[PDB]
DNA sequence: TATGCGATTTGGG
């Protein structure tokens, strides 16, 4: 008989075991094990939710699939150990993860406990089984029900869409609130314009002292801002024909105190600006990390310090750096007794390079981690800074600097690189002459609000009160990849599904677009994990504000319903017949399709022209004023002025759409010559026809079409450019059905070799290995050699060999050469 | 990468 020990990885199981010894025993459930599932029509949509709003929230939990084995293997282990401790995370997911567990292995509550800590190591671990606690159920019902309202919207206002909008689209809670502040500030970006300014830099010399570089500020004492080349000159030869004075100089001592320790929200960003790390990488190491014991949890709001900590790195502080480092008293930071800490070493004497089994980018992210409590702790930096204030003419001047007077917590977490007020200006005094040198004229422009990384997004999700450190990255992550917005070159861009969408569920859900109200429900969660609120009760208060939004939104959009999905007709005619064709936009995104399609389906055309968005790129990175000269690029809506989006519809034609599309029916079609991506592809003759075949990129690889449209003799391109041999038609087969749909089996010949698929392909994606026996008579050109045939043989395939060979099971083997077969 | 995979190249509103 023994103590029973539950974890959630077996990378934490191996770290806390090196604190546990004799009676205790771990064992870690990979995963979850349980979860809800993955008159009439309410009653198919409870079993498809797996809660009913209707019944007092009663759940149906479902066991995982291939869980079935872990479970029973867990609960055989239970029954042998006397105690069990639940030794899951800290926070209320895996409090609600424990609970999962006590459920499905049984027995009284007496029988379980759950310990909790911040950090595993020796020390904290004995503390944690020193007097461990129950189970909080208040808060396992904050999560079901933070659970239950994620899946009743979900459930509930997805299918509405399909119906009002278009297929294939999903609704969050939160989701949608996120997606709301990438839609709105993509608004803020395309109603901007940016406009035409001007600066001139004066490079001059000291008298015999050293170099001094100027900046205008000032003509005839008003603030100097040209708009063009002509005004520029105008004021640049009057600066060459003048003589260089210094007025003031201010010299002032300024300071710079380190930042707080990180918090989650503080983590995802500096390892977004320092380390280039997005949110889901930063916490995947940060897990890791946290895991084997090397640094506390990584989903805390709080910059508390225990006073162990506290000692401890002081104590470093003292030994490594000197008295000149350490604060007479500790460093404070405010924070959001918690009983919660900061992210933090669990050993300031455990460096980055000592760690054992991380990868580098866990190792970079530990340095980041370590250097920020290390200076969190230490002595403010001084500096010296002198501001220059330079005369000439009709003109005034100005030049900024600082010295490094002590390096104070700069020592241990530096800066990447030198700044723009960090230069070492020459000494000089007021009275001083410049000898003017050279004059730098500079065309600038003004920047439009900045895109949202994906920490800067949960940055103002924090400040919003939206979200949790437990759901941070969650939210970060299932906002993309639904159509929704998109990550390219680190930066968030909304899709026009994302801004259609968005303001449909404004017009329909207010208050669950609301970022005052839902950062209220994340309070309401709070409330009810601090037993000043009963679960169910808040659901129910929740599911009647929510019905009463989706019932009048479910309606006709005349009496209050949701508007349909609007189309902009444009002036370009159908390829197949001969209509006007409209711009419509599908959760696949933006396309053309003709107007005869509102007709009859007896006589509807199905015809549709993808439309191709230009790749935003700025990787030519003209550093801070990248999203800038990218904006500039786009035309101005002949309506609205409001910003275009360009799409190719063929070789020869370029539509601009205006950003606010649909409101806005503005668009424009640009005559031209352009390129598609596959412009210098190969070409090759058709096997059939005898014409041209060109390269097109498709969804499922790059592939060869030819260039009658007759047939579709394709050919596959390999890796840099190579063609594929022409190809071969299938070889299907009669009474060899398959095990799912009512179609039979096909043998087909791809990169592994030959095998046996479905014949109504890709509708089945049924796939085995045809056996020897398994024709032969219907076997095509050289492939009777595994026909020759030698437990039950089935054809193989080998990646190093190249060639194709056979096996047996229920190990037998054998392969084949020049010759024949060999065993 | 230990005897996993492959092949198709719209439709969408
Ligand atoms: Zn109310
Ligand atoms: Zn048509
Ligand atoms: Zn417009
Ligand atoms: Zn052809």
């Amino acid at each position: 008989g023994k103590a029973l020990v539950i974890v959630e990885s077996p990378a934490k199981a191996k770290t806390i075991n090196k604190y546990l010894g004799s009676d205790y025993v771990v064992k870690s459930s990979v995963g979850h094990i349980r979860d809800l599932p993955t008159k009439d029509e309410r009653g198919a949509l409870v079993n498809r939710m797996g809660v009913d709003p209707w019944h007092n929230w009663e759940a149906h939990y479902e066991v995982l699939p291939g869980k079935e084995k872990v479970v029973s293997e867990l609960k055989q282990l239970a029954e042998k150990a006397d105690h069990i401790y639940l030794a899951t995370d800290l926070d209320r997911e895996g409090e609600a993860i424990a609970w999962h567990l006590r459920e499905v292995i049984g027995g009284d509550d007496a029988r379980y406990s759950r310990v909790v800590f911040n950090e595993i190591t020796k020390n904290a671990i004995r503390q944690a089984f020193n007097k461990p606690g129950e189970l909080n159920i208040d808060r396992v019902n904050a999560q079901q029900a933070r659970r239950f309202m994620d899946r009743v919207v979900g459930y509930m206002v997805s299918p509405l869409l399909w119906k009002k909008i278009a297929r294939g689209l999903s609704a969050g809670r939160v989701q949608s609130v996120a997606v709301r502040l990438v839609v709105e500030r993509e608004r803020e970006i395309k109603a901007f314009v940016p406009e035409e300014f001007w600066e001139v830099d004066a490079s001059t010399t000291t008298p015999s002292g050293e170099a001094l570089a100027l900046q205008v500020t000032h003509q005839n004492d008003k603030p100097f801002r040209p708009v063009n080349k002509e005004q520029t000159q105008a004021a640049v030869s009057l600066l060459e024909k003048a003589r260089y004075s210094v007025l003031e100089r201010e010299d002032k001592p300024t300071t710079s105190k380190p930042g707080a320790p990180f918090i989650t929200s503080t983590l995802q960003q500096a390892a977004s600006t320092r380390l280039g790390f997005g949110v889901k990488k930063t916490m995947m190491m940060a897990q890791r990390l946290y895991e084997a014991g090397y640094i506390t949890y990584m989903r805390t709001d709080s910059t508390n310090l225990s006073q162990d900590a506290v000692n401890m790195v002081r104590g470093y502080i003292s030994d490594n750096f000197g008295k000149k480092y350490l604060p007479e008293s500790p460093n404070q930071y405010a924070s959001k007794q918690e009983a919660h800490e900061a992210i933090r070493p669990s050993d300031v004497n455990v460096m980055a390079e000592s760690l054992k089994d991380m990868e580098a980018d866990a190792q970079k992210l530990y340095q980041l981690i370590w250097r920020q409590f290390v200076a969190c702790q230490m002595t403010p930096a001084k500096y010296d800074s002198t501001t220059l204030t330079v005369g000439a003419g009709d003109f005034r001047l100005k030049a900024r600097g600082r010295i490094l007077r002590f390096d104070g917590w700069t020592k241990v977490m530096p800066a990447l690189r030198k700044g723009d007020e960090d230069r070492i200006l020459p000494a000089v005094n007021k009275g001083d002459a410049l000898t003017l040198v050279e004059l730098t004229p500079a065309q600038h422009f003004t920047k439009p609000p900045a895109r949202f990384s994906e920490a800067s997004l949960v940055k103002e999700l924090e400040k919003r009160g939206i979200g949790r450190p437990s759901t941070y990255a969650s939210i970060i992550s299932t906002i993309q990849d639904r159509g929704y917005v998109r990550v390219e070159n680190r930066r968030f861009y909304a899709e026009k599904m994302g801004e259609i969408v968005t303001d449909r569920l404004e017009e329909n859900f207010r208050e669950l677009m609301n970022y005052d109200f839902t950062a209220q429900m994340e309070n309401s969660l709070d409330q009810v994990a601090n037993h000043e609120a009963e679960w169910k009760a808040v659901l129910d208060h929740f599911f009647s504000d929510f019905t009463q939004q989706l019932d009048k939104a479910e309606k006709d959009p005349e009496e209050g319903g949701m508007r349909p999905n609007q189309m902009v007709l444009t002036s370009i005619d159908c390829p197949t017949c001969g209509r006007k064709m409209g711009i419509r936009t599908a959760s696949t995104g933006v396309f053309l399709g003709c107007s005869g399609y509102a007709l009859p389906p007896k006589e509807r055309c199905k015809t549709t022209i993808n439309l191709v968005p230009e790749n935003e790129v700025l990787n030519v990175l003209e550093g801070e004023d990248a999203e800038t000269n990218a904006l500039r690029a786009k035309r101005r809506c002949p309506k609205c002025g409001t910003a275009m989006d360009s799409y190719l519809i063929d070789p020869k034609r370029k539509l601009h759409v205006c950003g606010n599309n649909p409101t806005c029916d503005g668009y424009e079609i640009e005559e031209g010559e352009f390129r598609i991506k596959g412009y210098d592809g190969p070409i090759v003759e058709c096997e059939k026809c005898g014409s041209e075949m060109h390269l097109k990129m498709g969804r499922f690889g790059k592939y060869m079409a030819c260039t009658n449209e007759e047939c579709k003799n394709t050919r596959k391109i390999l890796r840099n450019g190579e063609v594929a041999p022409p190809k071969e038609d299938p070889v299907p087969l009669p009474e060899l059905p398959c095990e799912k749909s009512d179609a039979y089996f096909v043998l087909r010949d791809g990169a592994a070799g030959v095998f046996l698929a479905a014949n109504t392909f890709p509708k089945s994606r049924e796939t085995r290995a045809p056996l020897v026996e398994e024709f032969r008579d219907r076997l095509p050109e050289k492939l009777r050699y595994l026909a020759d045939a030698p437990n039950k043989t089935m054809v193989r395939f080998s990646r190093k060999t190249k060639q194709q060979y056979v096996s047996s099971e229920k190990g037998w083997s054998a392969f084949y050469v020049d010759g024949k077969w060999v065993e």
